[PDB]
């Protein structure tokens, strides 16, 4: 089997992407944030504290003839941005772009933190990291991809995120029309549960490529590109007036600037992030200070190849017995 679904930016900045997902019988369609940095499929639901729902579409398990309470199971998750959610668990039928999994753990939120409430466009998350990170207790649950893998034509999914435009998540096949040149594959460590890999270096604008190993994670659920402070300083030093602002929480730059591109290495190959992809717009409405899309990871503990980087590429998440990542230009 295969599946193919369009993923759409939630706003004019590409802060996140939502993909429609059918849950239950009859189908209830929710728009979920596909997140290769986590491993829980959780939804706003009829069980979510009413004051914490503000415009999201909810899953109502009592209206699904295929929903079954996973008795005793609870979940609770905290994300790198400080947001969180928790609740109980049903199993139900879940379909993405025509690919159907029966018995998928659907984690029903009883509580969500304010950032989720405040984002009316995201009805939940669909985790695509390794199932070892799934938070369901006492019986850890598998991701949608893990459950689907055996049925897929090939044990892969691909992320093709758009810049200010829709893109595609495919399951079970590699669309050879969706990228240019060849796909370069690189090793993955699953030791932390992430799609963790080592970039071979970087370049700023037309500058020379610096060969240096940068370990990080391919994370569709993180907006920006988070890299070591040395690398980020070298990038922003090429932008007149750019500075790190403790009050804003990162590098800002004059909105009048034209940003240089940023290149990252995948083996001997190179992925170029156009400068425009690094512009996240005014820090507050009407400001002439703009927020940068490349930020330091120094306070995180891990480097994160988030959407800023991934949307410059066609990305293969290869879930073969030894997982690997593939990147192609597009």
């Amino acid at each position: 089997s295969t599946g193919s679904a369009t993923t759409t930016p939630i706003d004019s900045l590409d802060d996140a992407y939502i993909t429609p997902v059918q849950i239950g019988t009859p189908a209830q369609t929710l728009n979920l944030d596909f997140d290769t940095g986590s491993s829980d499929l959780w939804v706003f639901s009829s069980e979510t504290t009413a004051s914490e729902v503000d415009g999201q579409t909810i899953y109502t398990p009592s209206k699904s003839t295929t929903a079954k309470l996973l008795s005793g199971a609870t979940w609770s998750i905290s994300y790198g941005d400080g947001s969180s959610s928790s609740g109980d668990v049903y199993t139900d039928t879940v379909s993405v772009g025509g690919l159907t999994v029966t018995g998928q753990a659907v984690e029903s939120a009883k509580k969500v933190s304010s950032s989720f409430t405040e984002d009316s466009t995201i009805d939940g998350l669909l985790g695509l990291a390794f199932s070892t990170l799934n938070t369901v207790s006492p019986t850890q649950q598998k991701t949608f991809f893990d459950n689907a893998k055996a049925s897929l034509d090939s044990p892969v999914f691909t992320a093709d995120l758009g810049y200010h435009a829709p893109g595609t998540y495919n399951f079970g096949f590699i669309d050879t029309t969706a990228y240019t040149g060849s796909i370069t594959y690189t090793a993955v460590s699953t030791k932390q549960g992430f799609w963790e890999w080592t970039s071979t270096g970087y370049a700023v604008g037309s500058g020379t490529f610096k060969s240096t190993s940068i370990d990080g994670i391919a994370d569709t659920g993180t907006t920006l590109l988070y890299l070591p402070a040395t690398v980020v300083s070298a990038y922003w030093a090429q932008v007149s007036g750019a500075k790190s602002s403790s009050s804003v929480g990162g590098y800002v730059f004059p909105c009048s600037a034209t940003l240089p591109s940023f290149t990252f290495g995948v083996g001997s190959a190179r992925i170029v992030i156009p400068g425009d992809y690094i512009d996240f717009g005014p820090i507050s409405t009407g400001s002439s200070s703009c927020f940068g899309g490349i930020q330091s990871s120094a306070g995180i503990g891990i480097n994160i190849f988030g959407d800023v980087a991934l949307k410059a590429a066609f990305v293969v998440f290869n879930g073969a017995t030894t997982p690997t990542l593939g990147f192609a230009s597009k």
